[PDB]
């Protein structure tokens, strides 16, 4: 079992995949998909020599789903807004679908959003992405492929999620939930248990 | 190099070592030296079959500071008052000697106060240990052993710092400092520059 969960990418992306085709699921951001600067994710994975298949999990039947996650070398969960995607992944079912191939060994990458419901919860963000997006969302349950609560951009450098929001979402949910606060260029490097924390220059 | 800087205790922290012989450094807790249950760290490592001998740096003159740390298997650097615990390393300047020690390959185990202090700087963690112990300290930089600021028991299980704390702490150092929140039980089992973030359960 293999998980990169990274606040915003890492350059040894292309190095944990260990092939060149990823299947990139772009769903959190299906809300603003042609926006500027949505391909800035893909741009990253392109530029370490990865070929992406995109797979869209809100325009495919499961069936095609499995298919496409049985030809690929891994896995990446794009970034977005979170309580949408874990609707998508809920909705569409492939939840059950992307957990059973990581769980198989499937290298899976998680950037913001795809790291976070790699964890057991998306309710630890709600302060970070809206949950109205999602207003007949009823479980907040995460995939479970890892059991920290990755909380991202903990530098509080993107505007939309300020120093003072982290610093609420500690105080909101720091108890119950196992925080890991990921700063961009940061990712957990997770290997058969085993969490390593990565900087920008472990590579 | 070495380091396994823990919020408070590892069941590895033997395992890590690799021997039986410890230094124990007390002096964060010499402001309460024989208070009730300030013994119980060094019962968590002699539970664990570990022979410490007793290094308070106030009273050691350095020759003597180094002559212990040559002849035990590892140093263990105690919680307590951070900000007395680097008055005392700077005076003494013992930190110099536990440093080099350390780079050239003595295991080093840090507890609260003992991981901080391995860490950039000590002002992440003000409004957690008082500064006012120590007001002829005018530098605030740590031992540098990691570029991890280490924030302990940071899951709020404390009643000297709750979880209101540890968040006014993320937004108050998180976007200069890269703040790593340690919850009780868990430990970074640093080893030539990798980083390993490890619960209770792994061992």
């Amino acid at each position: 079992v293999r998980l990169l969960l990274t606040s915003f990418q890492h350059p040894s992306m292309a190095q944990f995949i260990g092939g060149k085709r990823v299947a990139y699921i772009p769903d959190a951001a299906r809300s603003y998909a042609d926006a500027p600067f949505v391909q800035k994710e893909r741009e990253g994975l392109e530029k370490q020599g990865l070929e992406l298949i995109n797979l869209p999990l809100s325009h495919t039947d499961l069936a095609a789903v499995e298919t496409t996650l049985n030809a690929v070398d891994g896995v990446y969960v794009a970034g977005g807004e979170t309580f949408d995607l874990l609707q998508v992944l809920r909705s569409t079912g492939s939840d059950k679908v992307i957990t059973r191939r990581v769980r198989q060994g499937l290298p899976y990458i998680g950037c913001s959003a795809g790291s976070v419901v790699a964890g057991p919860t998306i309710e630890a963000v709600s302060l970070m992405d809206s949950p109205d997006i999602a207003p007949d969302l009823k479980d907040y349950t995460g995939l479970g492929l890892t059991e920290l609560a990755v909380i991202p951009h903990a530098s509080g450098s993107i505007s939309q999620f300020p120093i003072e929001t982290i610093a609420d979402t500690v105080r909101t949910y720091g108890e119950r939930w196992p925080l890991c606060l990921l700063r961009d260029g940061q990712a957990l490097w997770i290997e058969d248990g085993e969490v390593r924390l990565l900087n920008l220059e472990h590579h």
